[PDB]
């Protein structure tokens, strides 16, 4: 059920969530597709990552504007790296209420990224506190632990059986955990389990570089993250 929408890509994944897919080409290697979501709440959409570009994450919001045409109350991003927060200006200039970890906007000038408007805080049992999340609807923010990065977070949706791991959480048969660069190759494990045992109940797994996957994935991303210790 893919829609494409210039060269981006939406797939329904609920009646009132979609995958969004955004694409980055460099020599000497393929095309990555980037995932995140997008989540009819009512009467407002809510934006979980950006795409890699200001433009593509321009395109997103047109999309939205023509299948949804309801606004945009607020995105949550997931880490500050290109591929979630790579779009942060569109989501601005288009007057859109923004959140990272509060991590995420601290690491956010020198990795290259526009910071979130907001900062969110996890309490220690890695639930965001609620009070710096006002008003997320039926997005449910853990925070798992280091593991891709050290400020990675993920995102769970009321109502469905989705979860998103974003770019800590490979497919069932990824042969690879991708870019360690920033990682935290002691606690990578843990915190991938920590993300499946905060969302026992999704039975849809929502990552950024894979299209969506059962529980298998948490599992065999856990398994791999073992290897790194
Ligand atoms: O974030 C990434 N990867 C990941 N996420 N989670 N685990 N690994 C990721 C990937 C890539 C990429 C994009 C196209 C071709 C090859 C690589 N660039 C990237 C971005 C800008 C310039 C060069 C590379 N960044
Ligand atoms: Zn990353
Ligand atoms: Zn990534």
């Amino acid at each position: 059920g893919d829609q494409r929408f210039g060269d981006l890509v939406f797939r329904q994944l609920a009646p009132n969530v979609w995958q969004h897919t955004s694409y980055l080409d460099m020599p000497g290697f393929g095309a990555v597709a980037s995932n995140g979501l997008i989540v009819r709440d009512g009467g407002r959409v809510l934006v979980v990552d950006t795409a890699w570009t200001d433009d593509q994450t321009a395109q997103i919001l047109n999309w939205i504007k023509q299948e949804i045409n309801l606004p945009v109350a607020l995105a949550v991003v997931t880490h500050a790296h290109q591929d979630k927060m790579g779009g942060m200006d569109a989501l601005h200039a288009a007057g859109i209420a923004t959140y990272a970890n509060a991590l995420s906007n601290q690491l956010a000038p020198q990795e290259g990224m526009v910071a979130a408007q907001h900062s969110l805080t996890f309490a220690a049992n890695g639930w965001v506190e609620p009070a710096t999340a006002p008003n997320f609807g039926p997005l449910k923010v853990f925070y798992p632990g280091p593991g891709h990065t050290s400020d990675n977070i993920t995102v769970g949706i009321d109502g469905t059986d989705i979860a998103f791991g974003g770019c800590l959480i490979k497919d069932s048969k990824a042969k690879s955990l991708g870019n360690l660069g920033d990682a935290d190759t002691e606690h990578y494990a843990a915190s991938a389990r920590a993300f499946g045992a905060a969302f026992p109940k999704a039975s849809m797994i929502v990552m950024s570089h894979s299209a969506p996957d059962s529980r298998a994935a948490i599992t065999h991303t856990a398994r791999m993250a073992d290897k790194l210790r």
